[PDB]
């Protein structure tokens, strides 16, 4: 049908619809008669599948062959999604199976909503590694994804009175046709125990052992035959009243049972050290039997580097010089030298609540050595710090990585820094705030180490996969390269004054819309106008994010109408979505909030089809591929200074959406590559802020000055949005009015203002287009493929190379 | 190679080696140079599984159209062992794959010693379930095995200074390549609740659920090309602080996790009594489902026959009844009806110790409802016995299916005789038993109930499979026709005057005692004289089963040695294997007894290799298909009245090793089948037990007449067996002299003499040899085949057939 979606040859339509047939039958064991449609799936899935292994293997056999430095990306958190069409898209099947399933009677899109997503992860930073690896395949990089299986991703969210409900996502019911358990490699990991100390240096002994045992599943490059591995552990019991002995095996198991759904906060529960330490351990045996298979350390730099997201694995550096030092017998002062020029760290937030501070009594009871190891590292740091910066001693305890107080912490973002030989952020303005404000001493100290590596996405699911076409015609115009190399979608703005590409960028959005409005009625009760603006909010419920703010315009907006009923209005429908952290209160209170809203805007027949609220349940991966190609307005709208750099911003900049945001994170290279006149900005900058909170943030001052405002605290406080509760949102009143520590009222005039004038110029339906064809032309810099050769470049010192392997 | 053992054709080895390269590539996602033998076993297993899915598919099929009479077979307990050669002999593969295998470098057989055995049992009774599914489809019944997929099977017995050490019996670590997952096909399971009244009957309410997920296993008959189902439930969490909520599913699968290890003994434990109704409830919910896909409940047991293994799964009747009353609606007499004509019930034992007599205070908060049945169906009952024997109160009581005293009971065996339509024994002198002494009420009452089914063993796996010398031998002479129709191997009796049949029986005896005393020097440091009588006694480890009076003769032999030694014996290898319940002290002293003789007598100097004992670890159905091979003398020595059946005994006699034992369980018949002169019987019959019963048994008379046994007891008591623990067997001592149930020393004398009669025909190999011929010649009564073959006709109405569907 579509040409980005490869051949359909007359052999490849043939040889694909035998093996589905014999999958049906030999590995479903079904026949035609009692085959359902999700024995066809999986029938698919096998016979895909089989156009990866050989593939996998031979991409294997070449790295231990030409053995060149390996990347390992350790994470908690995979943000997989789907995997079928993906891996069709990366080999170039899409249209050839498609034709093999409809020849055989099939709908093979009806059959790709039957995947479950892969939910191992929260958010921004989980999909962030997930397009890495995508990334990193495509660049024939050398290239290993490690994390944990856990056998509960993120829970599935269900709205029942307009409360979230938490569900478990039991997503290998069914099983996983694309992973492949290798028993074989498992590897014991240990906890608890404790030191001794011989003549031949510390020992760690009486540990609980829990087995590790791996699961690879491939990650295709795009067309160019490289399959890369991720590697997930899986917690096994070791073998060695008797009823009972064989049940509590299931407390070790437990390890790799369920993900936290926590995400920009920390918890400290022991479950998730546990998590932590479980991942680093298995994945260093792994990497260093990796590297014996080629006693000298000298050039493990050279052969291997680690990359922390974040620092949740940052056990890796006390474990590695636990490694290196008590197992090798490698001196100190070498083994941290190999350490160093090893690892390196992502920080992915400067939210207080969000940093990793591990009470000491946990690490003690749990990792006795690690601590010593901690506390050494600790000592010598300290007296390098000392050292360069001699009599200061409030700097010595500000970068100490222990912390004082009522219980002693580490703090391991220091860590981090500390035991790394480079340090980044994720998008140019949030490495600054690091530079300037939280890490301001260990810059201070090694400015080297600071770097900034703009955050991408991969352009394979987020325009070729889930926006067919607009990828499309895109192609048409300029050709297919532009896939994996972004930057040429410049070539795309000589067509701005081009009446055919106008006329086609909107139908493809029209599209677009009519289906997700359709997706909206069949699968719930909605009807939506789909005339209307779409204005999406969709990402994690947060304080930080201000959904609280999204809310607050939707209210004007109705309240406005109410008063000139007959005025004409841009009609529109918000959508706002996301899953809340199951013990953020204020957050369970917001989606709340949300629906609350919905069922009074949604009723109110003066109101029309002019506005309509609705809470997109269930906010996900797979969710996001079908709302952000739909989507008119992208809402970016966190408080300057908090959001790291987004990655959803990008997305919907990708596929034809127009942005309405603050100065924060990405939304500022985002701007400064379309252009601020393509861009619309509101609202404070980070030095706006500062100056806030220097003086101290009241937010009475704008109730009292701003009377639409006024008139919507009235509105929540009294009850006219829970008219059997009154009070039911007298907690959320109460913390926009004394303690918002993101400073919703202070943003809100400009922000109004700022989305009167998105509403006038989607009334000029040619000139909303020449801006959308004006941010898509200027996309290129987010494409991960970006990203990732500049920590190839300037972190990992690999070379990225686009060269085909041979099939 | 050998003839039973089917063609290589040009053609069939071609495609087998090109589909073994497809699974090692595709399946398993290794090459040639990464594979081990685990990867090789498993390239193979795939292979041959897929030769069955066509017949299952086919099979699955017939049953749907011709809609026979269906055949339900219950049990906690399927004891299969490996698979792989069984389903190699029961397609004739064998031979093929050897070629195919030996051409691509490969040993099959060091492939065949990489599988698990599925040890989803404990003996006897799970052992039988096992050779009742291989008869059931060699003889083209529409029949389902249906039970529990135990995530671990019995305990992998390891010796520790001569004490057994459990571990877990991991069995699923690496897969099995033989289930298939169906969770299409999940059903709940509902426990404790209430019970409430309405208008409209009860009503079981407030329930937890279970899901009750099926995997189902081929069960291929031997060249019918039928392929029946085992279907084995597991437990699985319904989807409705988080994080502790997720791991509490835990609880809920724990259902379907570990077997009970306690043979021929009730444990009145709660997780057991779950495991017995969870698999009841999924099974009758499956059985209805398919018989409402051919309202009218009449003709349901024209349709279905449940066959209860032992009192285990017992609830199906109270559970048939709750579906028919509760949900279907039907009048309690006529549901009732249905029931009786639906189930039978087999009965294994007449051990107090082993009948299942459930505390009240149990079912009332596990099950309220089906105990209110229960409670009615006792009612009714009793009124048919008053209504009998009017005026005999005493009969009431003992016919109860309630059980007063300081905890009431139910018994479950009164329930099932209630229930069913008819009961049955296992061997002859069992099913005489049952009538004259635990259920003479019953029987009284009900006379046309109570049938006997002499069990048998399946000589597929108990002769082709285990034994491929001997049946080549046989097959030279008659044919291969016997192998489903054992009872042709009468035909060899007139070869018992044949110089060269006696040849060669001797030389496979020979060869099966060279090969078994490598594997033992190969995977245990033993030394064994493979001339020497192999002296057999594998079974579980249980007071009944005289193991202690085994010993004593061990003892006895070497104290006589010691005596005159430079006399010449008849020299021995004595063989004691089985594995002792976890909670059963005694049984496990026992095992330490034997390994304490071992220690004495296998270092002895003097003793020369004249008697050797040995303890093997771990018996389980794999190593039984070994040892049974390479045996002489079979020790069945159970108290007379104990062993209800007994099958290891057909093993034996089917393998070429003669009998000594007493007159019980299929002894009786195995003699009566050979004449008494071709077999060593011994000691009490059962009216000798009882004339000993009722005079009272003083062991000291005993041991005051008979100095050989004084002298042992003086050895067991003074520490000859123990030096450094003086004391270690007072337990046995004591025992043995004050409490012993099962009257060891009563049978000692006349034991120890018919042994002198063994070693006597040892010494004249030609002779020991015809009397094996006499034996082996008359084994055809004991093939599973004629015991199923009249289950089919004489309880569940339906005709056998030997007839071939195509392929
Ligand atoms: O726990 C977390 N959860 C996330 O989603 N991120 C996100 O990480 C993404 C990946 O860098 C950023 O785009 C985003 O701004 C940031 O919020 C970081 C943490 I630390
Ligand atoms: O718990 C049990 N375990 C067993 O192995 N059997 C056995 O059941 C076998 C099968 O009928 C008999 O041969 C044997 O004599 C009997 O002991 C019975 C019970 I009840």
């Amino acid at each position: 049908q579509i040409s980005v979606r490869g051949l359909a040859g007359v052999e490849n339509v043939t040889e694909l619809k035998k093996n589905f047939n014999r999958h049906l039958h030999f590995t479903l064991v079904k026949d035609r008669n009692v085959a359902t449609p999700r024995d066809y799936y999986f029938a698919l899935a096998h016979t895909v599948r089989d156009h990866l292994v050989g593939r996998w293997i031979r991409t294997q056999q070449h790295y231990y062959e030409k053995d060149p430095k390996r990347i390992y990306y350790l994470s908690l958190e995979f943000y997989m999604g789907r995997t079928l069409q993906n891996t069709m898209v990366n080999l170039a099947l899409e249209n050839a199976c498609d034709e093999a399933t409809y020849q055989l009677g099939l709908d093979m899109e009806e059959l790709e909503e039957i995947e479950e997503d892969a939910g191992l992860g929260n958010g921004g930073l989980g999909r962030l590694a997930a397009c890495f690896l995508d990334s990193m395949a495509t660049l024939g990089l050398a290239a290993y994804g490690y994390g944990i299986r856990y056998e509960f991703g993120i829970f599935n969210q269900k709205i029942c009175g307009g409360w979230q409900m938490e569900e478990a996502d039991d997503w290998l019911r069914y099983g996983n046709p694309w992973e492949k358990a290798r028993p074989e490699f498992t590897l014991p990991v240990h906890f608890y125990g404790r030191v001794e100390h011989t003549s031949q240096g510390a020992k760690w002994v009486d540990t609980q052992v829990v087995l590790a045992m791996p699961y690879d599943t491939p990650v295709p490059g795009y067309r160019n035959n490289v399959v890369n591995t991720m590697r997930l552990w899986s917690a096994k019991a070791p073998n060695d009243g008797y009823i009972q002995a064989v049940l509590d095996r299931n407390l070790a198991e437990n390890i790799s049972r369920v993900l936290y759904p926590n995400d920009n906060f920390f918890e400290g529960k022991e479950l998730r050290l546990k998590q932590e330490y479980f991942v680093v351990a298995a994945t260093l045996q792994d990497i260093i039997r990796r590297f014996k298979s080629s006693t000298n350390f000298d050039a493990f730099p050279d052969k291997v580097a680690i990359q922390l997201n974040d620092t949740h694995p940052s056990l890796a550096i006390p474990e590695l010089m636990r490694v290196l030092v008590d197992l090798e017998r490698l001196d100190w002062d070498k083994a941290w030298e190999v350490t160093v020029k090893t690892c390196a760290y992502t920080n992915h937030t400067v939210l207080p609540e969000a940093l990793e501070r591990w009470p000491v009594h946990l690490l003690e009871t749990l990792l006795p050595r690690h601590l010593q190891i901690i506390y050494e590292i600790n000592q010598r740091f300290l007296n390098r710090v000392a050292a360069a910066f001699p009599g200061d001693v409030d700097r010595l305890r500000r970068m100490s990585l222990v912390e004082e107080g009522a219980v002693k912490r580490i703090n391991m973002a220091h860590l981090c820094i500390a035991g790394s030989h480079a340090v980044n952020g994720v998008a140019r303005i949030h490495s600054e705030i690091l530079k300037k404000t939280i890490f301001k001493d260990f810059y201070e100290l090694e400015p080297h180490k600071f770097q900034n590596k703009t955050n991408g996405i991969t352009p394979r699911r987020w325009l070729v996969l889930c926006n067919p076409g607009l990828a499309e015609i895109i192609a048409e115009r300029i050709g297919e390269e532009y896939i994996s190399d972004l930057d040429q979608l410049r070539k795309l703005l000589s067509y701005v004054d081009d009446e055919a590409f106008i006329r086609d960028v909107a139908k493809v959005k029209q599209e677009n819309k009519l289906k997700f409005a359709a997706y909206l009625e069949r699968e719930y009760k909605v009807h939506i106008n789909p005339n209307s603006l779409f204005d999406v909010q969709v990402k994690r419920i947060h304080e930080y994010k201000r959904q609280l703010l999204n809310c607050l315009h939707v209210i004007t907006l109705y309240n406005r109408i109410k008063k000139e009923p007959n005025k004409f209005v841009v009609p529109r429908t918000v959508m706002i979505g996301g899953k809340a952290a199951p013990g953020y209160h204020m957050a369970k209170m917001i989606i709340k909030l949300i629906t609350a809203i919905g069922d009074v805007v949604n009723h109110d027949p003066v109101v029309g089809d002019r506005l309509r609220v609705i809470f997109l349940e269930n906010y996900r991966v797979s969710l996001a591929e079908k709302v952000i190609p739909a989507a008119d307005l992208s809402e970016q709208i966190s408080t300057a200074g908090t959001e790291a750099s987004g990655t959803g911003n990008m997305k919907f900049m990708l596929n034809g959406a127009l942005t309405i945001g603050t100065m924060d994170g990405a939304n500022v290279e985002m701007a400064e590559e379309a252009g601020e006149e393509n861009f619309f900005i509101f609202g404070m900058r980070v030095e706006d802020v500062d100056r806030l909170d220097q003086r101290g943030y009241n937010a009475q001052e704008y109730y009292d000055r701003i009377p639409e405002l006024r008139q919507i605290i009235e509105q929540l406080s009294s009850g006219f949005f829970s008219p059997k509760q009154p009070d039911l949102f007298k907690d959320i009143v109460n913390m926009l009015m004394h303690h918002d520590r993101f400073k919703v009222f202070a943003d809100y005039e400009e922000y109004v203002k700022c989305q009167e004038r998105v509403s006038a110029l989607y009334k000029n339906p040619r000139e909303w287009t020449r801006m959308v064809i004006r941010n898509i032309a200027t996309s290129g810099k987010f494409s991960s493929d970006r990203t990732i050769a500049q920590y190839a470049r300037e972190i990992w010192g690999v070379e990225p190379s686009r060269q085909r392997l041979p099939a």
